[PDB]
């Protein structure tokens, strides 16, 4: 849910951190 190096939201387009 927040822009990040860590894509722990598993967004398929833009890396987003949970």
């Amino acid at each position: 849910g927040a822009p990040s190096l860590i894509n722990s939201e598993d967004n398929p387009a833009f890396p987003q951190r949970v």
